């Protein structure tokens, strides 16, 4: 009748069985079973001779962090199991760590069409949309590996979760957290594809509580990276009551309509207003909605997206980045004097522009030429190449500064004639242009 | 396969790869390759007396396009006489560049809420309609064919509707809906069936917009271009993955919107973006070219609960709706009450997201407040009449009306100015 919660596995159970369980406040909840793998029952809780079980804990403590660890929180690192600090539920109750304040100040990713024209902002959620084939982990991966928190008096951590992977891919995210040094301000929970499905289901969930305890209870701004929530759904459409039944027909479980929510509500500034939850959920559209209906991944996006474009991978361009499709709603919050730098809006607004009027100056120069196009119109032409192959062309390795990213951009701006650039104050031109300065 | 696609007449037999010339507007050749070609229509790959010099594929253009049901190649399919044309009109975009270097503006109404509301359509703009297997966009892109006008505007209003591979009982369906309720007198339809050559798949749009910018610029109209559907289009491309050149030829068709030269007509695009329900037979191309302005999402969320039209306003975005609204052009609380409704509901759906972790009993009063108003949002605002055109003042007393729901305190998002004019709680009757 009301929320799904993790428990412990401590016998064999059926399904539907009653259940009594004793949470992490210490209360108890009746509940019935819906699915369970060989360590964790999933359990349906009621509001106000059986099972008495106790939830599956987040061991949490800053010692979390330097650790790779399962879906389910146990060491892949071959170190001891977590002494925690605290034993936390891990459906979302424990805590209750949000602030009803709004996203802001800059998260430096270190890729310039995330920072320069789509900024990443602390407490936001900001998904990667993307597809079969395209490189949506390596962007995943390099944005944990560089993203740090400019001028912040509060620590910085990071929480990797991936779910569903190959031995191969476990094995690589392993070692590039270790040899990069990541793994020192990180905590990575990995799940593989064929570890079980109610693993991949908390898996998500272990990732969140550990960046609430680290925000909340330690002023820590985390930022949580989900590569994929597409393979999250795959396992929840085939989890419990969900089994072979239909989304928008009788049968079809009720909290399949909301089980998306339980994630995307868990991000924000944190209470104290020291620390925040920010998520970057990667959502790859999935190719078979025919043969396996998941929930709507819609509900997810809500504060924009980051786009990776096939076109831009098939140019052999890396990362593959789209900036005209994508949006972050939060930027303006994020940017500026004090935070980046003043001419920042400026900058992301006259590129942006500039970059969509030379695309569809590429569909001009199809219908009438290249002979035939215009002087200045051949510049913004020009200006979509520059605008491709030297600022979202990026190397995975390359973790630029704010600064970095907006020199690239006003060099590549001086391709425009001075006085095609109507998005920029004319005190930002003669301050910050190369021509002049 | 690697230049751009240009459409030329069948004057004279051609053989593949063919090196030929083709006439241009202003009496200038370009050389290409023959690529392809139908019974009438040949595609020619452009680079950069003796050998073959081609005429561009032309649209019979006359007002008297308008009220008229044809294919893709323009012929008629309404048991109507051929279009007598007043021009004949390079379908390529060549001959002929209405555009003026002008920013889109001023309103469109759908009669939608979802899009007049919350995400408005601007003269000019490029807003995709995108969408996935089995969900109705088609019966959004006819609703907006028969309801949407441009409220005020001096200028007259029409519309361009291109359907792209359909079957027969689609395109039985699209007509009868286009006669019998009128829609048809002030529109140029174009149906391209799954069974025609391919190769008229795919000047199906450059007819449309050809059309468009015809009415726009040599009439003065407002004209609106419903494109269904853009992956059909693009599968066209792949049986003649996807084939490299096809982003730059997309951007052949989304370059083609805008306010004309003289800024008293416009060519406005809505092309259905729609993903494939099979990966395996049918990849996922990458249309994003085409988003670059906006986009209005279907929804699975919503037409899987039975709301029509399944729009989810959250992931959707107008990114010009800023010059289409307030005082002069929809109402001035339109902007506060948008950035209202759209904050609200965001809440209220992240509360559903609560609600699921601590249970309905445990939420605040206040946060039970946003919860029951995304209901409320999707039940009054969101679903609406398959025929229900909504005037920009219904859906915004739709949006007042929902906003009672919660405490006045907090609307954050609305100038204290227009609480006292307008929320009903304050307004007075006149
Ligand atoms: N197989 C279709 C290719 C084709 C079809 C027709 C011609 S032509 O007769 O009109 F010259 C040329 C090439
Ligand atoms: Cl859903």
């Amino acid at each position: 009748a009301g929320p799904l919660i993790f428990v412990e596995k401590t016998e064999p159970v059926g399904y539907n069985e009653i259940v009594n369980i004793k949470m992490g406040d210490g209360t108890v909840r009746r509940g019935q079973v819906l699915d369970s793998s060989a360590d964790i029952v999933v359990v349906q809780v009621f509001e106000g001779v059986i099972f008495t079980g106790e939830t599956l804990k987040l061991p949490a403590s800053v010692d979390l962090l330097g650790r790779i660890l399962s879906g389910s929180g146990e060491p892949r690192d071959g170190g001891p199991r977590i002494v925690p600090d605290q034993l936390l539920d891990i459906n979302g109750a424990a805590m209750n760590p949000y602030a009803r304040l709004p996203p802001k100040d800059f998260i430096q990713t270190g890729i310039s069409t995330i920072d320069g024209t789509n900024t990443l902002v602390r407490g936001q959620k900001l998904p990667i949309f993307s597809a079969s084939g395209l490189p949506h982990a390596e962007i995943a991966l390099q944005i944990a590996r560089q993203a740090s928190v400019p001028g912040s008096e509060s620590a910085f951590a990071v929480v990797f979760a991936a779910m569903g992977i190959t031995n191969e891919e476990a094995q690589y995210f392993m070692s590039d957290f270790e040899k990069t040094g990541a793994l020192e301000r990180a905590v990575v929970f990995l799940n593989l594809a064929d570890d079980p499905a109610v693993e991949r289901i908390v898996t998500p969930r272990m990732a969140l509580t550990a960046a609430e305890y680290l925000a909340y209870e330690h002023g820590m701004h985390v930022l949580v990276i989900l590569t994929d929530i597409t393979n999250y759904a795959e396992a929840l459409r085939q989890m419990g009551a969900a089994r072979n039944e239909v989304p928008g027909r009788r049968g079809y479980p009720g909290y399949m309509y909301t089980d998306l929510a339980t994630l995307y509500e868990r991000a924000g500034i944190v209470k104290g207003a020291k620390g925040s939850v920010t998520q970057i959920p990667i959502l790859s559209m999935p190719g078979d909605d025919i043969t396996h209906p998941i929930p709507d991944l819609s509900g997810y996006i809500t504060e924009g997206q980051i786009v990776v474009a096939r076109e831009l991978h098939r140019k052999g361009i890396y990362p593959p980045i789209n900036v005209l499709p994508s949006l972050s709603r939060l930027m303006n919050s994020g940017i500026g004097a004090g935070k980046t730098r003043e001419d920042h809006k400026a900058v992301s607004d006259q590129m942006y522009a500039g970059y969509a009027e030379g695309r569809d100056l590429r569909g001009l120069v199809a219908i009438v030429g290249k002979e035939a196009l215009s002087e200045r119109d051949t510049k913004f032409l020009e200006f979509a190449d520059l605008f491709e192959d030297k600022f979202v062309r990026q190397g995975r390795n390359e973790n630029r500064t704010i600064e970095d990213t907006l020199e690239i951009g006003w060099q590549i701006l001086t391709h425009l004639p001075e006085n095609q650039l109507g998005r920029i104050d004319n005190k930002y031109i003669q301050k910050y242009h190369p021509a002049h300065r």
